[PDB]
């Protein structure tokens, strides 16, 4: 009978989540009614929520942004030991992707739902084009969780992935979106305010944009080798912080090789959090610190560290929407 986790009354606790970090550490399973409960509580904080989060940083407060972790588990445990856990005083915000490639997706994405709940005011998620069924079917997510739990278990991680907010800006002036800019000029942070998003992303339009497109460095919009949106030039961002009132963007979506990289003069910041990205890309990862009296990113980059020999896509021309290879 079950020797794992439990949610000390129903509710989620810094010992659970020390318990749940290391049940994980040693590749065990959290007991699927434990899971439950986690996904409806988290999908009742979720859908309280805006779809483009405001959040003020006070003058003395830091928040650390990451980008994709794509199943890494054991690099997201570097995070915490590098960075440290997060708490009242130590807030974070990922950005999207959480799943998908790597083959640690459900300890992922428990973990950071579980501390979603203990620091619901702290603790910030963001949408990936990875959180939806469309790339769960293609890159291993779907796949690990019927592995490890149900088909029915897997139904209730894509409606909690629905509720996720698309967007986040901080002190009126960085927006933080998994993908990028649109695919057409004058969108404002209104029109992303009233997007409903508790749904699957479409072919076109705002959400589309948010969660698929990526930069250039020429000017203009071009098609999107993914299949969706298009990418956007130094022109195309300059436009929409001036309309907005924004300093700049951060964004992530794209591995780089040194875990980060900072286009359009400044403009457009890209974070990635995936370091040696599918045991392949042998790229350095970063997180981004900011400070309220001070919006400028401060760059920490990172290495990957050991996990258990299981491969990427271990659980995964005519299909459409691509991430690039892996
Ligand atoms: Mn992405
Ligand atoms: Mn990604």
């Amino acid at each position: 009978e079950y020797s794992g986790p439990k949610l000390e009354d129903g509710k989620v606790t810094i010992s659970f989540m020390k318990e749940l970090m290391q049940w994980y550490k040693d590749q065990k399973k959290l007991h699927r009614k434990c899971a439950y409960q986690i996904l409806v509580q988290v999908k009742e904080v979720l859908s309280k929520l805006s779809t483009l989060v405001e959040t003020t940083l006070k003058e003395t407060e830091k928040i650390t942004v990451c980008g994709d972790t794509h199943g890494q588990f054991y690099d997201l445990l570097n995070i915490f030991e590098l960075n440290g856990l997060p708490s009242e005083t130590n807030p974070y915000i990922f950005n999207g992707d959480f799943v998908d490639r790597g083959s640690f997706s459900v300890e992922v994405i428990l973990t950071l739902f579980g501390f979603k709940l203990l620091y619901p005011d702290h603790f910030h998620l963001l949408r990936g084009n990875h959180e939806t069924d469309n790339m769960n079917q293609i890159y291993g997510f779907e796949g690990e969780v019927k592995a490890k739990y149900t088909a029915q278990m897997y139904e209730l991680f894509s409606e909690v992935f629905e509720w996720l907010p698309l967007a986040q800006c901080i002190n009126g002036k960085v927006l933080i979106m998994h993908g990028g800019l649109f695919s057409e000029d004058g969108v404002t942070l209104d029109d992303i305010r009233k997007i409903e998003r508790n749904r699957q992303p479409p072919d076109s339009g705002p959400m589309c944009d948010l969660l698929w497109s990526d930069p250039q460095p020429q000017n203009g919009r071009s098609i999107s080798k993914r299949g969706v949106s298009c990418q956007f030039g130094p022109d195309v961002t300059k436009a929409f912080l001036e309309e907005n009132n924004l300093d700049y963007i951060i964004r992530s979506h794209e591995v780089k090789a040194e875990g980060y990289e900072v286009a359009h003069g400044g403009r457009c910041v890209t974070v990635f959090s995936a370091p040696n990205y599918c045991d392949q890309m042998g790229n350095k990862a970063s997180y981004i610190h900011l400070q309220g009296s001070d919006l400028r990113p401060q760059f920490h980059q990172f290495t990957a560290v050991p996990h258990p020999n299981v491969k990427p896509m271990a659980y995964a021309w005519d299909h459409i929407e691509v991430e690039d290879d892996e």
